[PDB]
């Protein structure tokens, strides 16, 4: 049947690293939050209304994040929005109910 829970994870390349910097830029000036320039080093896709994703980063070459990239579609705001995300978490952090 269907899984319950998220999907797998992979690792983030520049690509995801932007996708998190697509709106992370904004989430960082959204609750006027600022994190240090992180790089991305894992993440993942949600499925809503459109598709959320989940971008791991890093903070410090040693610290990480998980912050939030949704596309609604082009009928409506394709463009990306943050539903959530995370600042130094950790390797054992959950992801999902979040």
């Amino acid at each position: 049947m269907i899984p319950g829970g998220l999907s797998e994870a992979k690792p983030a390349t520049p690509e995801i690293q932007e996708i998190v910097d697509k709106v992370k830029p904004q989430l960082e000036e959204k609750t006027n939050e600022t994190y240090g320039k992180l790089e991305a080093v894992q993440y993942k896709t949600q499925v809503v209304a459109g598709t959320n994703y989940y971008i791991k980063v890093r903070a410090g070459d040693n610290k990480y994040l998980h912050l939030k990239v949704f596309k609604s579609l082009p009928g409506q705001n394709e463009d990306l929005v943050l539903t959530g995300y995370q600042v130094d978490k950790n390797k054992d952090d959950e992801l999902t109910g979040f």
